[PDB]
This record gives structure tokens, C-alpha cells and sequence, in this order.
DNA sequence: TTTTTTTGCCCGGG
DNA sequence: CTGTGAGCTTAGCGTTAGAGTAGGTTTTTTTGCCCG
């Protein structure tokens, strides 16, 4: 029977599914669950269209196996948003059963240690981290099920190949003893050409379907000609709205369906192009009630509440959104602050917004269905669009039940027509393993990390064991020089001190730099950079300011932003000698800054790669310093060029890097440097104690200045209006870390002015004056708060 | 009544007195207790000769006050040795009544906060510290008494002026409390002139006596004749055993009384001459028996134990004590290690040694009575002997029940004879406070400190309060320049940031540098060096090795040794680059050391008052680095020119500086420096753990290189003989902090070469060899253990 | 011409 | 590498910036102390 009640679920879960509004399974879900050995614990891989109840199968398999066996089930997800979504959803299903559901994702982590959980939801990197901890604890016996979503990610060399490493380690360490299935794996994937090879690699039952609740019409617009997937001409397009300077009539493609109250989604090659088209479409829709075609109903009093909520936010209401949002038009790209993204997505999900320009950010990691998807070009970023990304984009078409059909138009030039058709009539590439070397190529970083994670984990200490591991990879399954690739990795790992060549055959063991890389879950290519910095700090370290810790803690990135090397070069030359000293030690150099402004950005070498890495890391330190130096965000945007979305990506990554490089120092045994880093980690907590934000009402208090007046005397502004101006001066003067206003002998006055300046306040005032002004400000606040 | 039982003592203490001493008070003690107001709680000064029953009156006054008034006393003593002796004495005397006697002295401190104690036996430097902490905590009401010994010290510029400050602060705060006593001061002093002035300052009763249980027959020897103190000729000398070996015939003056079974104590100017002269005297007892008045009774049944009790010491039986001690002849000076002195204290107190040459270490701080004192010259060092020393050296002449009269003989040439007569017929100079400026002299550092302590404790806030305080000093009594001294100090503090100026006249407050100077109880004149070294080391701190953090905790002294600049230069040229960097980053300079080789003495200025005082502190850090490197002391003493008695005082002193400067860096707010110092503090500890001490001897293992074995679990030589060489190799390779062998880019070859040296044991071994030898040496020692 | 002795601070395990 | 729109704000016109995404340990509220 398709009715889910007939499957004998525990009634709490059945009632929750009924409350979630799903009561019957789809036929493909019954056929998948009835595969004979799957319910017996055989591994499974199934590919079905996204949304469409795809996860319902994996949820029922988890539910049974965690009830049939007390072992823990691990749910691995590609992104923190979908991880958090699935965590709270699974909690609402299972918590009434008494199942403990928590997860590892972002800076979120379980309230109590992994022993307490029954189901863990986590990101790929949190999953591969947890497995290394279960191996080191030798508590791998705890792991009873491992559910992998988006199993096609194995080919993504940047991240996602860790999904191959993770499953290879689970298979190897189990089959090392198993030679009734101990760790049932479930994969969820795409309609890959070689999906059955992945199923054979996992020794899994294979199921695949094409069923989707709302059928999807692919199409191309070529001039005015609209072609279906079979290239039958469905229409010659007529623009209902004539637009200045528009050759593609995207505004007519929007308006044609808006006439029936159906929302539109418009994928654009870039942030700028999203804002341009959200502006244009808003300016055309603004004309309608002046010039008028059927009427458009906007429920503008709801958009007033939406747009007010953007005004409430400390970001403020964006100057483009002022123009577009009143008319139900928005744009949505990663340069927005995360609360702005949630407001815009929420207003779309309620149907208040009706047209939404977006970059790829609504293709991956956000689920928002719309009746009509529009893709602005077949070329993205000066390259042809990836077929995987295209097929994710179009899958946004159609709300379940609300739409009878989902529509997608690829917009294309007649000059592009072949490149257009190639996306519809092409198909996904075969999945392949990033462990595979090209014949002429160095052994890949994915293999090097793969070998490191066993040796340093206390597993497979000999090359006989490593080959017995290596033959378990999907590289091996794909193949049925590779026999030499393991011995090339250990040659590389030895030459970079990650492992010890214990002898008398040979046996390999972790160095500290091994256990550090593993315990921090850094890439071996990152710890070559982080270590060569951290070792250079040990030679000579600046304690007097924060910059020389931020340089060690600041996240590694490649092109976190475009860097204007001239505004960096000038901003370096402006640095105080207090902090210009840090630049001297860190290795920022006039010769490289001058070449970065004057030349083309210089090519890499063994030396010049780290030289570049220092500068790119140092520039990111200044931005992170300005964030802790309490520069208002609106200034930093001008000062460096990084938008307010990138700044949150840096605030998130920097805090985590403090924890990682504390632990990296512990495993190295550098317990002095580790204690500096562990105490600095207390200061990268950017979260405002909003209880202090009362004192923040007076302009003269930074968060520390408020907290020290919150600490000393528990000043409310109502009490700061009552304070003795000299007592405020005393409480300020004795809150700061002491810096001598005297020159010391054999200093230079540059340094002495900076110690004085570091105690002046706004550089322009001294406490003997400012302590009066702040009491005057407090009574000027109080007399207004009373009215 | 002289019978102690009539005074109403608690019987436990009375019977303890019967056990320890005698049932009757001396005739003078019943006078001093019956100065009519003393028993009512009036302050008291008294003087009695050379500890002949001196302290019994003070101890009885403590017992009365602490039992009946029930407030907490503070007993202030000039040395830790005297303080240690008195602590056990006052414990064993009072503890049966439950008086919670403990004390603050050296590294020793009570197991609980002050509020638990009833008597705090205390050194001077730690009594001032404790008074400050009472003032800062506003606990000064807890103090019920202070009792003071050697109150004639107030005139010393180097120490003991603290005893003026301490009593001034007690008087000042008492008067501010009063403006039957809140505190009773009992002061014990030499028979000074102007002692009535000291008594008048404290508003105290006065007692003086010349009473002795054993009279002193002072004399001087000149030209083979003896003269009385009254310059009566006693006799022409009767030289026996007369020999050319030393024409002053010291050997005759010693042996002449040895015939009576009574001991000789022979003070000499210097260790080199003292130790030499005990060897000469031992050769004469050799010359007697090897040619045998009677030959000296050697009692070798005990000397052959005591002399082997020295062989058991980590430095063996001293290479000169080997020659002299078989005869009952010894020497005792502060160039011997502390245990050698404590043993020789026993061997003289039991009378097994009969001739003991000494420096002034037996003059003050330890009480070894002997029948005849001999003083080899009126000159000591480059100057005439201080009469306060002479009248203490000759004070050693009598032991209450063992002999009937004490003797002393100063030895003089026929020339310069009057230099001795001025010692015989002289008397002590009147004591004058070191606060006293000369009219043309820049105000003295002991005044500057006195002004600081009252500001930072906050009991004197204004210029009026500091003129009111100054009227409580002993300077004020001595002057009946004071008007210009107080303001000139408040200027000098301001111009060095110890204090701050505010309005509502001017009112003064401590900086953090004030509270750091006071809480470390450093001298203000020292804090200007210590802070300058910290400030220059918040820059450019070398975390790679301890030498920099040693330099910040190295004790600073005036000529802690004479420094051989050529040997220091030969060390500085030869340090590892990782340490030669630390030399540069504290200002050690090749051209300066070249100058100090070219000439030791120069005109100076505050730049040169740093330069010649940076290097002297760094040379002392080199010695501390060798101690914590576990270098053999036989090498150290050869390497630097230090000697083994100093080294043990440096070990104790450096363990103090690391704990003061942690409080210094705490109260400056330099918390990122505090948590480095507070971590290195734990490693300045040269003892051995409860269970390691037997293991660390064997297989040539350094303390932690042994401890890392025991850190795996309890292990013994029998276990180290069983362990697999490869298991120990991994255990050793897991012990060290990581130090990469790779050369970094932008690094010198010499800078990595040290990291590949720092890994080696010592003949330099890697663990592949040493982890075998450690087991082979263990099993071969086990083959000597089992037999 | 080389050359005497002395002293400071904090808190642990439970 | 390959590619294009709208790019700057000069004045009406030329030619350039450009997607989104992830890691770590430790893990809650309060005065006073006593013993090796």
C-alpha cells in the first residue's frame, strides 16, 4: 500500500508526517523501500528528483534502524542551511519517540558530547571530522548508519571529495573485521550516467526514477522563437511590455505570467546584473498603474511590513530595495547580509515578493519553488554554464500542488543557439574520483589527504594495510600508475614531516604535525602555510597589539575579495609603527607591494607563492582588525571594498580559525603560543550583549567603554546622568591597560606618540574633558527618554 | 617574683619553659616587665646585651596580649634563618595552647590566609609587604601588635629603613584612627646612644641594661702583648706551638684554650683568607699527632660520621673540609652551600668542631657561642670594621651554662694600633633616619618610597595629608629641609608616572604603575629598570626559548658576582642564533661589551645607566638558563666564575622574581604577558617529584626526560629494563615539542640548524640509538640491583 | 690589590 | 586560458568585473575554607 500508515510507523512519527501534510507515499518510494535486502540492511543508492519527497525514504530507513538497533545514525548534508533545516525537521519528527537528535554544523555543535546522541546531522566537513574522532577514540562501534545526501558531489575537488574519503574509511575499518550489515549506507544522488557503478562500489541496491509531482517544461527563447526540449517551435514571442534598450524582453517574460499571480525566478551571471534587472523590472512595474492590461495586486501593506523589517535591521534598508521591494520585486545574491536573505526569501515564500533576481545562491543550498524559472544567459562568468548547475536551477520550477506545471526558459542569442541547445539535449557527465591522477601529473592533494587520515588516525600503519584500504576507494571501483600513487604520497608526506618512517618492512606513525593537521581538519596544503606562519611567530612575536595574533588566526582564502593593491599599499604605509612593526615581522615587504601596484600580479614560484599568501593573509587581517577595532561596518566597506556579505563570511570563519589553531598548537605541543591563542579566542566573539546596548545609546561609549561602566558601578544611562564627572574620569583612567606617556630611553618618539594616541579617545579628546561630555550626554539622553 | 610560675603563665607554656630553659627570670626582666605602663599596653623599647635572654620579655608580652586582648600579632625579624628558628620555637612554645603560630619568610608562607593566624613571624621585607596588603584590603584593624628585633637597623640605607616606614604607617594610620593602644609596638635594640630619641618617637617606655649571665673579657693583642679594654696591660703573651707559619701566632691563641676543652671562633675578613687559615690550623693538629700540653682529643667516633654525612651531599665533602674536619677544625662562610653550613652548625653546636674560622655570617643571623672569639684584623675589606659588627662579633663569647667567662682577642700590628683602640673604647653611632636629605642633595629613594606607599594605599590623598604623615616619621623627631623634600618627591613620582594629578588644590592617585610597584614590593628605583625591560619586551618577544622570559624574571643585583667581561663576551659570541636574537632584543651590544673589555669604569648618563645595567642582568639570566638546562654545577662554577653558595641563593631568588613580576604584569593589565610568566613560574622549581627521585638517577635521564616515562604510568628501572626499544623510541619522540627539521623559505641555514640540534640527546644521539641504550643501561643496572 | 652578607610573590588538592 | 553587459559619471560616451561554499574544543547561575 502507498498509504504511509500501513507501514507500521510509530504513531508519533506518523502523526507528525500527517501534520507535515504528507500522508501517502509516491509509487517510487514504495518500490524503493520494497527492494528486498534494503529493509534487511543492504546498502542503498537512489536517485529521484529533488524535493518530491526524496528524503522520505532515508528518513524511514533511519527510523527503523535506530529503533531496531540502538546504534547511532549519521546524516550528512552539503550545506549548513539545509543541515539546520533537516535538524529541526527531524527533531520535530523523532523527539516524541525519545530519539536524541542534534548535529555539527557551522559554529553550532551539540549541547553534550557525541555519546548522548542517537541521530547526528552534519556537514561534510563536520562529518569527516567526527569520523576521525570516532576512529581516534576507537568508538567507531557506535556508528550504525550513515546517510549521504547529494552523493554525486564526489567529483567536486574543492569540497565534496571528502564524501569519498569518509565512506572509504567507514567501509575499510568495518570490512577490516567483517570481511547483518554493520553500517548501512544510504546514498541520495542525481540521474548520473554511472550511478550503478557507485551502487556497485558501495555494494548497494540501486533504484532510479524520473517521477516528479510537477512536470517541467524546458524551453529556449531564441530571438522571439521559443523552442521546446525537442526543438519544436512552441511560440514566436510577442512582448506585452515594450522596454527601452532591451533586446531579450525579460520584463515581458516576467509580466506574461505575473498576470496570473505566478512568481518568477531569474538567475543572473553576477551580483551587479541581479540589481540591474531588479531595478529595471521594478521601474517598468511602477509605470503600470500610471499608464494603464490586467491589474497587478501587490498587497502593498504587507510589503510595508516586509520593508519595515529591513529598516529595523542594523544593516538598514538597502538603497536598491527601497526602489524595488514596494512593488514585489527583489534581488538575492551572496553580497547581502544573512538576515536580509532570510527576509527576502521569506517574503517570496509567503508570495509577497513575486519576482526575484538571484545569482546561483538559489540553485545550491536554498529551496524556493517558483512557477517560471528564467536563466539570463548560457554563459556565466566567461565560461559555459555547468550542466549540473543548470539542472539544479530548472528544478526550482513549480510549487508542489499550487502549480499544475513548472516552466523554464533559457534565454539565448541566435549566435549562442548551439551552446543553448547543448544544455537541454546534453546530460550530466560521469561521476569520477578526484583521487585519480592524470598520467603526467603529481599525485593529487585528495589522495595525499586520504593516506594521511588513516596513518595519523591510528589505522593502517603499514603499506600492506594502506593498499588494502586503497583498493576500497571509488577510484578502484572506477578502474574495475595507481599502484605507485600510495608510495608517492608517503614520499611526499615524509618530505613534509607529516609522518614518521619507523623501520623494522617499515611502519608509519604520526608526527605532531600529522596529528595537528588531522585534529584541526586542515588541508595538508593549508598546514604548509599555517605552520610556516606560526613557526615564524615563535621567532619573535608582538604582544602589545592584536594584529600579530590576528595574522595567525585570520582565515586562509584565495580571492576572498578583489584586493585593490594601491589602497592596500597606501593603507600599509599609513600604519602606526606599533603595527608596522608587526608587518615587518609577518613579512609584508615594500618590494612586493610595489610590484603588486605597478605590475601585473606576479606569477607563482616556490618562494613567491608563500610571499603572496602572507600579503593576502595580512590584508584580511587588517579587515578583521578593523572589525574588532569597532570601525562601523559602513566605513570598512569603503576602506577595503569588501561588501557586507563577505564581512559576515569573515567574522564566521575567523572565530572558528581561533579554535582550530589553538588545537593545532596543542598537538604541536606549543603550550605557550597555544595559551596566547586560547585567550585571544575570547575576544573574537563579535556577538553584542544587547543588555549593554543601553549604554551604547550615548555616542561616547564603545562596547568596552560601556562594559567597563557596566562592570564598574553598573551604570545605566539614567545613572550616568547622576555620576560625578571626576569619578567617571577616574573609572575610565583605571580601566585601560597601562601605556607610558613618557618616552623610554632608546625609543623613538614615533612609538611614544602612539602609546599616547592609543589612550586618546574619539584621537581628539582626553578623559579630563570627555568625562564631563559623557555626563552631559547622559542627562541629555535622560531628559528625552522621559519624553 | 623571679620565679616564672608566679606570673600566671598557662601551665603548658610554663612547663615548656621548664623544658627549654630555666625556671627563674633574670633580675633585669622583672624590671623591664614592670615599667608601669608596659603591661597596660604602652609601647616599649628595651635593649639587653647580645641575645643574653633578650627576647623573653617580648615573648611574654606577646603571650599576655594575644591571650587576653585576642588580636593578631606580627613578629618582625631581620633574617629568614632567625625567623625560621623563632617560628618553630614560638610554635613549640605556644602550640599546646592552640596559638596558631605560623609565618611569612623566604619562600615559606602560611597554609592559610592571615585571618587564621595569631602570630605572623616575619622578615622585614615581608612585614612591609604584609602591612601594605592589610592597608589595601583595609584589614589594618586586624593587627593587634607588632614586635621588632634589631630596631637599631633604621639607619641602614640598604635594608631596615623599611622598619621606619612600617612603624610610621602604623603610627600614622593609628593617629588618623584616633584623631589601650590600637597597636602595641615592642622594639628590641642595641645599646645605642640617643636611644631615648627612638623611645620618644614611638612614645615608648625605655629600658637599658649591661646584664650578662657570662661576662665578656674584651681585650686587644698588640706586639706579643695583651691590653684590656681599659688599656690595662693583661700580660705579655705566652706563645706555645710557636711557628713561622703565621707570625701573628694565631695557632697559639687558638690552641691555648683548646687545652681547656673550649672552642675557638676565628673571624677573618674574607672567605679566601678564612678558609686558608682553617687549613693552617688543621696542619698544626696534624703536626702535633704526627710528632706525638696534650694532643687535641679528636672524638673521631663522631667526626668520621659527620664528615661522611657531607660526602652524601650533591657536592660531596668539600675539598678543603677533607683536610681540616678530621681534626675538629672547620670553616663556615656563605660561599658554602646551605646544607654544608647547617651541618657545620651542628658540628659546632655539639662541640665536635673546636676551631671554626668564619666570615661575618656567624656574626649576625646565627648564634654559635664559643669561649674565645678572635678577630684577625681591625680592617675588613678596604675599610675599618664597623663598630656595630665588632660589638656583635665579640658578642659570641659566652654560653650560659657551659663556661664561666667569655673572652675576645682583636689582633693588631704594632703599627695602626689606635685603629683597634678606637674599636675597643668606641661606642655605636647615634641612629639617624635615611629619610634625611643633605641640603644640597637630590631627595633620597627611601623618602620617595615612603611617599609612594601612602598614596597607592590611598590613606594620604593630598599634599596636606603628606605633610601630616611626614610629622609621624622618625625624621621629624631627629630634626627636633623637610618642607622641600615632600613636594620634590611628588614631582619625581609624577615625572615617572607612579602617580596622577587631579583637581578636587591638587589631589593625587596611583597609576597602574603605582599599584604594580607597590604590589610587587619592588623598590621604585628598581621598577624603572624592570618596567623598561617589560616595555621593551612587549615588542619582539621570542617565544621559541626561555632565555627571553628568564631575562624578564632574572633577579637584579648589585655585583651578585664580579663579572669577567671577557668570559661574558666569549659566551655572547657563541650563543645559538635563537638566543643571540634574544640578546639583541634586550639591548646587549657587541660595541658595549668591547668597551667594557677595554675599560671597566666610565662616566655615565641614564642611557649608560641602562646599558651597564642591561648586561649585568642578562649575564645572570645565562646562569639561570644553565641551571634549568641541568648543566653540572662543577661546569657552571668553572664556566661563569660564580661559586656554589651564590647559585643556591639565585635559585631561591629567581623563584621569587617569577612570582613578583607576575603580580607586576597582572596589575599593569598586561594580561597577555601575565599568562606567559605565570606559566613559566611552574618551571622554576629545582626539586624532584615524590616518586621520580629514585628513577631519575638511572640510565642518564634528565628529570623530565625521565618524568615522561612515569607520565605514562608508574615505572621503575626494572620496568625500563623490560620495555621494547621501539616502544621507548616512540615514547621519546612523543615527548618533545615539535621542531621541524625543514628549512623554511626566508630563513638562514644557521637558524634551522639549531632546531635539528635541539632534538638531539646530549655523543649526540637520536632516539633510534638512545631508546636502546636506555633499556640496555637499565637492564645492566638491574643486573647490579638484583645482586 | 681583591674583597662580607641580605631580601621581596602567589597558591595547590578537594 | 575563454566572455559579455553595462560601464563611468567624462557627457554622452568607452570598454571590465565578474557565483557560493566549509572546518575547532568546551559545554550555565553562589559566600566561605581547609589540609599534604
Amino acid at each position: 500500500k502507498l498509504l504511509l500508515a500501513n507501514w507500521g510507523l510509530p504513531k508519533a512519527v506518523l502523526e507528525k508526517y500527517h501534520s507535515f501534510g504528507v500522508k501517502k507515499m509516491f509509487e517510487w518510494q514504495a518500490e524503493c523501500l520494497l527492494l528486498g535486502q534494503v529493509l534487511e540492511g543492504k546498502n542503498l543508492v537512489y536517485s529521484a528528483p529533488t524535493s518530491a519527497g526524496k528524503t522520505l525514504v532515508a528518513e524511514l530507513l533511519i527510523l527503523k534502524r535506530v529503533l531496531e538497533m540502538r546504534k547511532k545514525a549519521l546524516f550528512i548534508l552539503p550545506f549548513v542551511s539545509v543541515a539546520k533545516e533537516k535538524k529541526y525537521y527531524l527533531q520535530s519528527l523523532f523527539q516524541e519517540v525519545g530519539i536524541k537528535v542534534d548535529g555539527y554544523m557551522g559554529s553550532t555543535s551539540p549541547s553534550r558530547h557525541f555519546s548522548s546522541l542517537d541521530i547526528a546531522v552534519c556537514t561534510i566537513e563536520r562529518a569527516n571530522g567526527l569520523i576521525n574522532r570516532l576512529i581516534e577514540e576507537n568508538k567507531m562501534d557506535l556508528l550504525g548508519m550513515v546517510v549521504v545526501d547529494e552523493l554525486h558531489m564526489l567529483g567536486d575537488s574543492h569540497r565534496g571529495y571528502l564524501l569519498e574519503l569518509l565512506l572509504t574509511k567507514i567501509c575499510y575499518i568495518t570490512r577490516k573485521s567483517a570481511s547483518s550489515n554493520a553500517v548501512q549506507i544510504v546514498g541520495m544522488s542525481a540521474t548520473l550516467p554511472n550511478l550503478e557503478l557507485v551502487a556497485s562500489w558501495l555494494n548497494a541496491e540501486l533504484y532510479h526514477t524520473d517521477f516528479r509531482p510537477v512536470p517541467l517544461l524546458e524551453s529556449v527563447k531564441v530571438g522571439n522563437s521559443i523552442y521546446d526540449s525537442s526543438m519544436k517551435l512552441v511560440r514566436e514571442f510577442e512582448p506585452m511590455l515594450q522596454v527601452k534598450g532591451d533586446e531579450d524582453h525579460v520584463v515581458s517574460l516576467c509580466y506574461e505570467t505575473i498576470c496570473d499571480n505566478h512568481s518568477v525566478l531569474l538567475f543572473c551571471p553576477s551580483k551587479k546584473w541581479c540589481e540591474k534587472l531588479a531595478d529595471i523590472i521594478a521601474r517598468e512595474f511602477y509605470n503600470l498603474h500610471h499608464q494603464a492590461c490586467p491589474p497587478v495586486i501587490l498587497e502593498q501593506k504587507e510589503l510595508l511590513e516586509v520593508m519595515d523589517q529591513l529598516r529595523r535591521l542594523p544593516s538598514g534598508l538597502d538603497s536598491v530595495l527601497q526602489k524595488t521591494v514596494p512593488w514585489g520585486v527583489a534581488f538575492h545574491h551572496a553580497g547581502l547580509t544573512f538576515e536580509e536573505r532570510d527576509i527576502i526569501e521569506g517574503a517570496f515564500r509567503q508570495g509577497l515578493i513575486r519576482v526575484l533576481a538571484a545569482t546561483s545562491t538559489l540553485s545550491s543550498g536554498v529551496n524556493l519553488p517558483a512557477r517560471r524559472v528564467i536563466i539570463r544567459t548560457p554563459i556565466f562568468g566567461g565560461r559555459p554554464l555547468d550542466i549540473l548547475t543548470y539542472k539544479q536551477m530548472v528544478g526550482r520550477a513549480g510549487r508542489k500542488g499550487v502549480d499544475t506545471v513548472g516552466e523554464s526558459i533559457l534565454i539565448c542569442k541566435n549566435s549562442e543557439k548551439s551552446k543553448g541547445i547543448a544544455l537541454l539535449q546534453g546530460s550530466l557527465k560521469p561521476v569520477r574520483s578526484c583521487l585519480q591522477r592524470r598520467e603526467g601529473e603529481e599525485v593529487t592533494g585528495s589522495m595525499i589527504r586520504a593516506i594521511l587520515e588513516i596513518i595519523v588516525g591510528g589505522v593502517a600503519s603499514t603499506s600492506q594495510d594502506m593498499h588494502t584500504y586503497a583498493a576500497c576507494t571509488f577510484l578502484a571501483a572506477s578502474m574495475k600508475v595507481q599502484l605507485g600513487a600510495i608510495e608517492a604520497c608517503v614520499m611526499w608526506l615524509l618530505e613534509n614531516e607529516f609522518i614518521q618512517s619507523t623501520e623494522a618492512g617499515k611502519v608509519y606513525h604520526p608526527t605532531h604535525l600529522g596529528s595537528a593537521t588531522l585534529s584541526s581538519s586542515l588541508s595538508p596544503a593549508d598546514t604548509l602555510d599555517i605552520f610556516a606562519d606560526l613557526q615564524r611567530a615563535m621567532k619573535g612575536f608582538v604582544l602589545e597589539n592584536d594584529l600579530h595574533i590576528l595574522y595567525l588566526v585570520t582565515p586562509m582564502f584565495e580571492d576572498w575579495t578583489t584586493i585593490d593593491w594601491y589602497r592596500f599599499f597606501c593603507l600599509w604605509e599609513k600604519l602606526p609603527t606599533s603595527m608596522k612593526r608587526v608587518a615587518e615581522l609577518v613579512g609584508v615587504e615594500e618590494g612586493f607591494l610595489a610590484r603588486c601596484v605597478k605590475g601585473k600580479v606576479v606569477a607563482r614560484t616556490e618562494r613567491q607563492h608563500r610571499q603572496m599568501a602572507i600579503h593576502k593573509r595580512f590584508f584580511t587581517s587588517l579587515v578583521l582588525l578593523d572589525l574588532i577595532s569597532e570601525v562601523p561596518l559602513r566605513e570598512i566597506n569603503q576602506k577595503y571594498g569588501c561588501n557586507r556579505g563577505q564581512i559576515q563570511s569573515l567574522q564566521q570563519s575567523a572565530a572558528v580559525y581561533a579554535g582550530m589553531i589553538t588545537v593545532f598548537s596543542n598537538r604541536l605541543g606549543w603550550h605557550n603560543m597555544e595559551l596566547l591563542l586560547s585567550q585571544f579566542q575570547k575576544r573574537l566573539t563579535f556577538g553584542i550583549q544587547r543588555e549593554l546596548c543601553d549604554l551604547v545609546r550615548v555616542s561616547l561609549l564603545n562596547a568596552q567603554r560601556a562594559r567597563v561602566l557596566y562592570a564598574s558601578g553598573f551604570h545605566t544611562v539614567a545613572d550616568l546622568a547622576r555620576a560625578n564627572i571626576v569619578e567617571v574620569e577616574v573609572i575610565l583612567k583605571n580601566a585601560v591597560p597601562f601605556k607610558s606617556a613618557r618616552k623610554a630611553v632608546d625609543e623613538e618618539e614615533e612609538a611614544v606618540e602612539e602609546r599616547r594616541n592609543m589612550r586618546t579617545i574619539w584621537k581628539g579628546l582626553t578623559e579630563r574633558e570627555a568625562a564631563a561630555l559623557i555626563v552631559e550626554e547622559a542627562r541629555m539622553i535622560l531628559q528625552q527618554d522621559l519624553v
